């Protein structure tokens, strides 16, 4: 079934695609070749895994930025480039000493903005950047046998969500990443969290004075330090220990930190969880009663907390904060996008809320910076539910702009070593997103990163229907990293710059040419799709508007 491939050159029928005699380029090697009988014949480049990408050869510049081609590189920042590594230890953080599968390792806003001319030559057009936002100071048990410490590294357990996080760098850091990004091409998604609030931690009672200990005055002293988030594991204990000195059921003191009126929690006297999708708790993270009509003030431990640029404002409930919060970053900074986490377990309104409060501050800045603004597009915002597919839910209806696509991932590593067996799930996707976008992708950090058929991944994923995902370090097989007992602590690990430069940069040029092309060609992202029926290995037509392009694989070896 699958086709086999010569290893000679390789003779296309043309006729239906391009005029006789015109001259039709392959994007990958450059060759350019003129029809004669309706075909031309090339033999691919050596790197090429058989593909030929074939253009009209009068293209010379990247397309237009449209969502639907948009190539998003996704980056969870403290991973990614240390900038800056003075703002590695904020707030008292430490690193573990013992393989760091939790802790910040330093990666910062300013080695993000130093990256950026790397991913535009990568063709990336969105730069999906993890949560800002000021995290819990302190850690958790991680895993399950409390094997490591877990710090907020990957931005998902926000504290403040009107501040920086300190190890992310300070706001003329975020302003010149963002507009470093604009004067490149490249757009700015946030990761942005609504359902929950970081874990309460033994840095942030101390520092807030919120929650309370079961040690009482010079017990306090003796067991966990002046700094109590300095503590140890003793002998025979793992990192979930220090619970124990935990007590979580006191009501006085843990009315002192969030509020009733603001989570759910098993915590103190507070509403419990729910057992439904919107008010159940996720990991034993707090869920923010998102759906509350009642005023609500602000957290109540924002009281202890003087550097908050959070402000009451008369009658806004929880949700009322949220999205005003968000928005703030929008309107001050030209933020182009939402990703947003965990879009099952809150209610659609409250995304429709969040999108109409973001969309205003995104126009609002450029109308204030029309020297600044690219263009005139709406915000952008897509949306994790978890194992949705290709299809247009309800979700479309409230506010985003695209899903998350699951279903990718597994029709990939079925094509591992056929490009040819993605066609049928080439040839649906791209007739149902005639309608709709999805963003696809390979590598998630809550499923697995994508390793199988080397630099191949490049392949089968940038020549995807639909926005995709490159998760970063796939140009270059960033290797899963230490784990513990959490199964997906290892795909957060650093970007393996040298590999880069060296063992893969192979890899990286291959996906830059085929991440170019797609740049080049919104054919490939949005166009619909004619497979052809060749003498030798297997091909494809896109064609949108005025740009088509012919893509073909030659065949195994
Ligand atoms: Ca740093
Ligand atoms: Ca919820």
């Amino acid at each position: 079934e699958c086709p086999k491939w010569d290893g000679l050159p390789l003779t296309v029928d043309v006729s239906a695609t391009f005029p006789e005699g015109a001259a039709v380029r392959d994007y990958y090697s450059q060759q350019i070749a003129i029809v004669k009988n309706g075909q031309i014949m090339l033999q691919p480049a050596a790197t090429s895994n058989g593909l030929l990408l074939l253009e009209r050869a009068e293209t010379d510049t990247s397309a237009p930025f449209d969502w639907h081609n948009a190539t998003v590189y996704f980056v969870l920042t403290d991973r990614f480039e240390n900038g800056d590594p003075s703002n590695d230890q904020s707030y008292g953080r430490h690193k573990d000493g013992m393989a760091e599968i939790g802790t910040f390792h330093g990666g910062d806003l300013r080695g993000l903005t130093n990256k950026l001319d790397y991913l535009q030559q990568l063709g990336v057009n969105a730069l999906w950047i993890s949560a800002p936002f000021e995290q819990i100071h302190g850690w958790v048990g991680g895993g399950t046998k409390g094997d490591f410490p877990h710090y907020a590294y990957h931005g998902y357990y926000t504290q403040d969500w009107t501040n920086l996080d300190a190890n992310m760098g300070n706001e003329a850091d975020l302003r010149t990443l963002v507009d470093s990004a604009h004067q490149r091409g490249i757009r700015i998604l946030f990761d942005v969290v609504m359902n929950h609030t970081g874990y309460a931690t033994l840095a942030d009672m101390q520092e807030y004075q919120f929650g309370a200990l079961y040690l009482s005055g010079d017990e306090v002293k003796k067991s966990l330090g002046e700094r109590w988030s300095d503590w140890k594991p003793a002998a025979g204990q793992t990192w979930h220990s220090f619970n124990d000195y935990i007590n979580f059921s006191d009501k006085t003191g843990w009315d002192k930190w969030w509020g009733k009126n603001w989570i759910r929690t098993d915590i103190g006297d507070y509403d419990n969880p729910g057992f439904d999708d919107l008010t159940m708790s996720l990991a034993f993270l707090p869920d923010i009663k998102t759906e509350s009509t009642t005023a609500s003030g602000l957290p109540v431990f924002y009281k202890n907390k003087m550097d908050t640029h959070a402000k009451a404002i008369d009658g806004y409930t929880p949700r009322d904060y949220l999205t005003h919060w968000l928005s703030q970053w929008v309107r001050d900074y030209g933020i182009d996008g939402f990703r947003v986490d965990t879009a099952k377990h809150v209610e659609l309104p409250a995304w429709q809320q969040l999108k109409t409060e973001a969309s205003a501050a995104l126009r609002e800045w450029k109308k204030a910076n029309p020297d600044k603004a690219l263009d005139d597009k709406p915000f952008w915002m897509t949306g994790e539910a978890w194992g949705h597919g290709v299809m247009q839910s309800d979700y479309y209806r409230h506010g985003f702009d695209a899903m998350i696509n699951f279903d990718y991932q597994e029709q990939a590593a079925k094509a591992v070593d056929c490009l040819a067996q993605m066609d049928t799930t080439w040839q649906q996707m791209a007739e149902k997103l005639q309608g709709f976008n999805v963003l696809s992708y390979l590598s998630s950090h809550d499923t697995r990163l994508f390793r199988e058929g080397g630099d191949k991944a490049a392949e089968l994923l940038l020549l995807a229907p639909g926005a995709v995902q490159i998760f970063y370090g796939d140009e270059s097989s960033r290797p899963f990293g230490p784990t513990g007992s959490d199964p997906l602590q290892g795909t957060r690990s650093d970007m393996n710059w040298q590999d880069v430069s060296g063992k893969s940069a192979a890899s990286v040029a291959h996906w830059q040419k085929i991440s170019q092309f797609r740049a080049r060609h919104p054919a490939i992202g949005a166009g619909k799709q004619t497979t052809l029926l060749l003498k030798q290995g297997y091909g494809f037509v896109r064609e949108h508007g005025d740009d088509k392009v012919l893509v073909v694989w030659a065949g195994q070896q």
